[PDB]
């Protein structure tokens, strides 16, 4: 996989890969970080809501240890030689983001569906219509980059089927909050109609970082697309994550749970 994405094509300036490397580290901090806060919080949440909660943290361990891993696997891969940082071993690809992809996806899918006060059969049901587009989206998404450096052709039509799941998958997310919108508790179904215009631009990056390739095939477009990653990921799983876990609160003291009521207090 290694050589088939273009970050194996350049010889990085020691400033471009120092940057990308503290991207991805930096990457390891806010995830574990926002870890603890998520494991410290739990028990301020009702127990219909703390799954939730559970989620995020699982969200957070697996970004981080795959950003963790593309870390080291990135200071592997090149060396220092005559003045410019140069492929030694075949090491570092973009496919363990995908990875990362697939197991997240359906944990933040899942704490929303929860927090709207989903239940049942139609939670069971709606999960697996959404996981299922989402998976579809992410697989024809890993296939296409396959070609990134050999057929661009292939890489955008591949992206043509992966954004079709896309817009269903924001068809169905979307229907459910605005006809559930109204069962949310302490003023709540304000703010998920913020989380899904969050939703929306967050996961919109990826496909932008996903096309560099096509319009910028150069070492600083290697790094534009970790930069785009980067803010990608803080958006839709840390920030994404704190507004899902103030809303499990709120609602949690609306429902007369004190140790959430007392916390907001
Ligand atoms: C084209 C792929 C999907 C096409 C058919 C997808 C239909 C499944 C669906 O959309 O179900 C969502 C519903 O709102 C939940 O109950
Ligand atoms: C492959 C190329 C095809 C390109 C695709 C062209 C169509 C794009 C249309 C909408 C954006 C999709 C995002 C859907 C936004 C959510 C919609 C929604 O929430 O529906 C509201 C609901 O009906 C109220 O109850
Ligand atoms: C880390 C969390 C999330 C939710 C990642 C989201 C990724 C996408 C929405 C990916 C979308 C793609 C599109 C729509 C078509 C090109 C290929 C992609 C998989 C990158
Ligand atoms: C909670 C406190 C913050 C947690 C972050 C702790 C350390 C993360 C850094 C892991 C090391 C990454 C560097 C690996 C490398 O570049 O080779
Ligand atoms: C921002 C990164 C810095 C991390 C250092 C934090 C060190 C302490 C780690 C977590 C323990 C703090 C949480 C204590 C539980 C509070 C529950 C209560 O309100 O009684
Ligand atoms: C991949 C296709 C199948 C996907 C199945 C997804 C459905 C999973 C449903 C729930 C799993 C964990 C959440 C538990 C529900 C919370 C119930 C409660 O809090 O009382
Ligand atoms: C590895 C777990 C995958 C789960 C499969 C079930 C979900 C179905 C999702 C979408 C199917 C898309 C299949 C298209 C792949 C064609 C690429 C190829 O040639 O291998
Ligand atoms: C299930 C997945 C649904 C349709 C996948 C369509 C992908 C076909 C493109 C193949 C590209 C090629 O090899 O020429
Ligand atoms: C991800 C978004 C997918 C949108 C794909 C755009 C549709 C493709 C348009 C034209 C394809 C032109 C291919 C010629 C480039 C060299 C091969």
């Amino acid at each position: 996989n290694s050589m088939k994405n273009i970050e194996s094509l350049f010889d990085y300036s020691a400033g471009q890969f120092e940057f990308i490397d503290h991207l991805l580290t930096m990457g390891v901090g806010v995830h574990f970080a926002a870890l603890i806060f998520f494991l410290v919080v739990s028990q301020f949440v009702a127990p219909k809501y703390r799954i939730a909660t559970a989620l995020s943290c699982i969200v957070m361990v697996s970004a981080g240890l795959i950003l963790n891993s593309q870390a080291v696997m990135w200071t592997d891969a090149y060396a220092y030689v005559d003045g410019s940082y140069q492929l030694q071993d075949l090491t570092f690809s973009n496919g363990y983001r995908y990875v990362n992809w697939m197991a997240t996806i359906p944990c933040l899918l899942l704490q929303l569906l929860i927090v709207l006060n989903l239940k049942g059969k139609e939670l069971f049901s709606t999960a697996t219509w959404l996981i299922l587009a989402a998976w579809g989206m992410i697989i024809t998404g890993y296939v296409g980059q396959l070609y990134e450096v050999d057929d661009i052709a292939q890489l955008m039509i591949w992206g043509a089927v992966s954004t079709a799941f896309f817009v269903v998958m924001n068809w169905i997310v979307g229907t459910k909050i605005f006809k559930n919108r109204a069962t949310m508790l302490g003023g709540t179904d304000s703010t998920i109609t913020k989380v899904f215009w969050l939703m929306m631009f967050a996961w919109t990056l990826y496909p932008i970082a996903y096309l560099v390739p096509a319009f910028m095939n150069n070492a600083d477009g290697v790094v534009l697309r970790q930069l785009l990653f980067t803010i990608a990921d803080i958006s839709s799983k840390v920030i994404y994550g704190l507004m899902i876990t103030y809303i499990a609160i709120q609602q949690s003291a609306a429902a007369g749970y004190v140790p959430a009521q007392q916390a907001l207090g």
